[PDB]
């Protein structure tokens, strides 16, 4: 432990200052024996734990075979069969139409090849972005992110191409925050260039955990419709079945005009990405936009595996939901505890991405830190920090659930003395 | 071919050119569904500079996937990833006297570049960035103001890029003329029209520009200017790295030490998508989470790339062996270069060690090359501005046999196609 | 005529006022067709004082007589001396304003340039917050805070940068507070707000529809900016120089900005002029980082410094301002009346005689604009939609020609209908 | 007179140049409340062409105001417009045979650069801008991403420029080099690092950049190489014009028409501010309103700038008179800049017409012939990236003992400042 060679970028190996070994499931173990409860789970990259079984075995397999591992662009039997199994399997029983573009294996990159895309397909260089909305942090995409901390490091370079809306429920509650978005869309002088697109996240993840309300959901898209704007949703942390269905937008029965995914997109945690988009929006010319690990097979096949595996039926998102509703019910028994001795606390979410919004970052890090003392690994989001997430596997079972709540839960005690 | 077609977007280029399904790599030969075979003078553009699928790092691999290590370490600390550091600082780092940190950004070239010079426009208090001409350096909004094509700047979507200044690349300006003294000049000059820059970045061998190596006179004078100046000097190596050139970093040629290097490609040895930014200590400027990025650890890259050091750079014969391979390609293009100008049509030979090109007239005569090679059987791809510059991106681990088999199908590519 | 094909297809008043104009004095100009016409525009709140006011004229006359210097660059002449003086005895000082004076180039874009580039250096931010509707020039700068989707279009491929809009008062409706939504953004790490160095508002928006802020609301905005480290920018080139019934269209509410801009009636006489008001701490000028040609315009100090001490040496102009306003609101609420009864609803708004008729449509508006002009009386209007017909007569007129003026587009209004 | 000091804003830069109180002006001497008299070889940086309150204009002046002549036209038809607009196109234009329209935005020349590079830009749907090295073209926000000077830029509050590329003025890259072919051949690299321009923005002698005249071959070559690209010439004639280079507009030297023409300096001729762009009428893109500008109907610009056309350029008699008086200029000042040279200060005499310059060593030099020759009765200021010019712009209309008188000065204040 005498890594002086990483920067001080650093967020991770301060927050859990220990050195990691092997991983299955929810569990993980550090050299010192210690084995921990991960309700982070990468962040949301491991929707499945770690190195599940049957995606470890068509990873391994591949690279016994000596299938290509680095495609660029190219044609090959893994990249085929990836597309095969996304429209057989998740596309075509839920209606959607979509041709895939595969970027550089990253959310930001995705995010820049959306509304890039977006913005030729309109004509316009305006994409409308939403209050608490993280999206990356490349140049391109941090225009859409609202986080001072990024966008004050940018070193003298204003973001350019993009308006903040108020999200739903920023103005209160009830208060329709669409309308003021609608007026400014009619108005010539209001000051809001005319967007290509609206940018959104059906439950802001770094935002602190915000779920859109399914008629607010609904409206925008008609407001899109009606208006000449495509909806990107941003699906890059609650998809692949974090809040309960595989797009957090089946909730809302919308269809968007253009899709990010990337996180838990591979299943095993390989960087992977892509953006979905309906067929006519395909407006790309060969080259106008790449990247090197474009076409990284590796992903190609355990994302495959992972979506035959697991979204064959609706056995494992029902499971979802159900696990949601424990930890939604014990994270609101943890903020009536915490508010009757007067520290306001509250619960939201959907399907198993879901938070526990204490007072204030000091709080949220204390019991953190509480947690992590006591086996258990999870983080915050928020501006303050100050809503602590779960991100737990959608695979995890009922006594690592229960456990890991558990943990938390006596972490919280401890800290209220 | 159905799915792959119908279901693709159209900004695909490989395909195009290499309409096939491919299966097995190993190597530099790849195998497709209908039976052809291929020699790979493309690496995945300089990704494979180990060849496909290599034994001694697929083994690596496979071991820390059976054993359950942790893949995705987000910024935690894994063993995969102390390994990876020490290895390289005790193997690549400290023999060659360098003395550099490392941070590591989105497995990405673009976001590589994109830290590295935000971290220089921190680091100065400077905004401007000051690149070359025919310089490539990714796509993304913030790494695209210092890649020099207008195919991509002309697909931003309406926003004109910003931050960045464009400098004549050595050689730009006709034989013998200096470029560094204009750069120079505009640097002392209040009026000239330089914002005045926190960083110089540059490759040492242009790759999508056409392969044009700088010389070492040139290099190590931008050096000394990036220092009479308080520039910082970003040196990306992140295809002409990784061996390509002939030693490790390329620009160890000419005895420089930059400020900020980027890596990415050839850094995992098998394909894995990675990246790092090496900075001199002092420049940590960073403040904690700063910047991120989701796939920061990702482990897996960190035993492929471990593995790589100690296999290929635990001592300079792989090296050489690079650069006695380099000369093959440099006499077998500069042979094949006379054959097209004393058929009138004028062609040159330029590169170092095995990052070579060679220069057609033009993108049209260069296309057809290309394409004739991919029936004889050899996959090898074009640079350039009009896409006129015939690339060796062949793994530096070739074999002899497969190395002049593959100079073969192209001499006879070329002899085939002025006919 | 020769001024069809020569002038370029960009002009505005021209294709609604297509006579040749000659003589002009007061609120009376003089056609080459013969006809007189009554000045409902005075040249959009420049000429507050009428066209060729007989003291001005004089002292302008006298002045070029002398052969004093006419165009001074930077220098100190007698004239420039003068001006700073009067506007200290007469208007600074009686007002317990202590400011320094920045001359920019004489146009009101160029002002407003040199404010918000005063305001960034001084608070180390280059954010800028701007209003709904908010209209403050179209150079590339100030264009970033005006508000108008016609302008902001024709820039030719480059998008503004620099600025952030917040609703002005009453954009989210009746008895709704838009300063709340502001003040949370500006504690909201990541609601998408970089922190701006400063606010522009106008007390009264001019293009924006004749909107006047709330009192309170402009006392709360105050406090909101020094509370959160911001400079108040108020933009008085339209609402400025005694048109809302106050020298500075702040003094209703008793606020102190930290930079006010000036130009249109400045000069008082038609000049091209404009200065920067500045809180002396704030001169964080180096010697000629900002300069501008026309930068000493001689004459318009001396027409300036008349105007001054004739009309604003006591409280008698000011008062029959106000009066002269409240016959201008008198008789536009009888035309909002008049109008609804119809089932074309209207209404009246205004602060001093910078008032609006607000009819529905921006079509509507224009054909009693049009009609007015057919019997004599010269009215543009202003509005997101042209919505708002717009009364900018001048402050000088005399009550027989106000009456006149209003008897003819009480008329023009009956006869469209 | 303490209070200009207490009520003004520190950015004054004329204020500390030349401190006194300056009363009444005629011609080329200025009175001062200290009943001390100066020779202006300034006159407005370039403003008063026709001297302080010229008697002719000075008449047509007094009359308009006297006549209650509408001053605020805004944009509505007007006599005085009208008459502006025929003695343009009758005394000026078609004389030189030249086929133009005109926008008349805000009174100043920073508010015309930016109405023309906009209206470029949307001629051409492109959005870069080419400008050259030590180029000035205003302070405001868009224009300011063509002007060169770091002083203003570095002043935006953490905005940079966008929209506009630097290429080398003639001259920039040395002696007997063509900096024009740098930039043929960057306009046919697809990545050598410029978007392709909507237009090039030029004075034909560099003003603020330290009296630099583009020679007419080079110009001539730059009309052709806009012409083949596509791009449309500006040519920026704010202090370069009306008649100061010994012609009305300084690009007659060399016969190219540009397709853009910015004027405003001494356009007036009075001293009033008052501005035009001049356009090629198949080039009116505006649509109705997109450009604004309050002060644009100034009528009593109108009325002076027409009285000036009028009485000045009906024959090209005043038009020589100033070739002639640039040579006496030139002349000595070749004398003064032989004299530094032989007393070991290097130095040189540049120009045309009557936009010349004495170049000595450096600005410290500059500053103290400046400071010097204002003791001595003479206001005379530097251009020039450091302000190592000391720039003639006396009124063209200088009678000739004012301007020996002028010349003594400057020659009394170099011997002594000397020796
Ligand atoms: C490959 C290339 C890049 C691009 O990096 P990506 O991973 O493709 O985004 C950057 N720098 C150089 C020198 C390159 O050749
Ligand atoms: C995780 C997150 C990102 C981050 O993308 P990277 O892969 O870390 O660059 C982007 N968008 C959303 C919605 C996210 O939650
Ligand atoms: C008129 C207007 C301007 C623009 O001033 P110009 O002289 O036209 O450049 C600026 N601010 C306000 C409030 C205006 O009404
Ligand atoms: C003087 C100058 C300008 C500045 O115009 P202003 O009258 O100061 O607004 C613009 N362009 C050129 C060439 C100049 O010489």
């Amino acid at each position: 432990i005498l890594e002086r060679m990483e920067s001080e970028v650093r967020t991770y190996s301060r927050s859990f200052p220990t050195v990691f070994t092997e991983a299955k499931g929810a569990r993980l173990h550090a050299e010192d024996g210690n084995q921990y409860i991960d309700f982070l789970a990468g962040a949301g990259t491991l929707n499945y734990g770690h190195n599940h079984p049957k995606l470890k075995q068509a990873l391994a397999d591949y690279i016994a075979s000596d299938g290509i591992v680095h495609g660029l662009d190219m044609w090959s039997a893994a990249k085929r069969d990836y597309l095969e199994t996304l429209e057989e399997v998740i596309l075509k029983p839920r209606g959607l139409d979509y041709k895939v573009h595969l970027p550089g294996p990253t959310g930001t990159n995705a995010v820049e090849a959306a509304i890039r895309l977006a913005r030729n397909a309109k004509g316009r260089h305006n994409i409308v972005t939403f209050t608490n909305g993280f999206h990356g942090v490349t140049m391109g995409a941090l225009a859409t992110t609202g986080n001072r901390k990024f966008r004050e490091a940018t070193g003298g370079i204003p973001t350019q191409g993009a308006s903040f809306m108020p999200f739903d429920g920023y103005m209160g509650e009830g208060v329709d925050t669409l309308s003021y978005f609608e007026k400014l869309l009619g108005d010539n002088s209001g000051g809001l260039d005319v967007p290509a697109a609206v940018i959104i996240e059906t439950v802001q993840g770094e935002g602190g955990i915000n779920p859109a309300g399914i008629p607010w959901l609904q409206r925008l898209e008609k407001i899109c419709r009606d208006h000449d704007m495509l909806l990107i949703v941003d699906d890059i942390q609650a998809g692949c079945g974090r809040t309960g269905k595989f797009f957090s937008f089946e909730h809302a029965g919308i269809t968007p005009d253009i899709v990010t995914n990337s996180k838990s997109l591979s299943g095993f945690g390989l960087p992977f990405a892509h953006v979905l988009m309906r067929p006519e929006l395909d407006i790309w010319k060969p080259g106008q936009y790449n990247g090197t690990f474009r076409g990284f097979n590796l992903a190609f096949v355990t994302a495959a595996a992972a979506m035959r595996h697991f979204w064959s039926d609706d056995t494992f998102e029902r499971d979802v939901q159900r696990k949601g509703r424990v930890v939604e019910d014990r994270f609101q028994k943890l903020a009536s505890f915490m508010t009757e001795k007067g520290h306001p606390a509250s619960e939201r979410g959907r399907g198993l991405m879901r938070g526990l919004d204490v007072g204030d970052g000091d709080m949220a890090d204390k019991i953190t830190a509480q947690a992590f003392k006591n086996g258990l690994i999870i983080e915050t989001s928020g501006h303050s920090g100050q809503v602590i997430k779960c991100l737990c596997p959608l695979t995890i079972t009922d006594e690592d659930l229960v456990g890991g709540l558990d943990i938390l839960e006596q972490s919280v005690k401890e800290v209220f003395g």
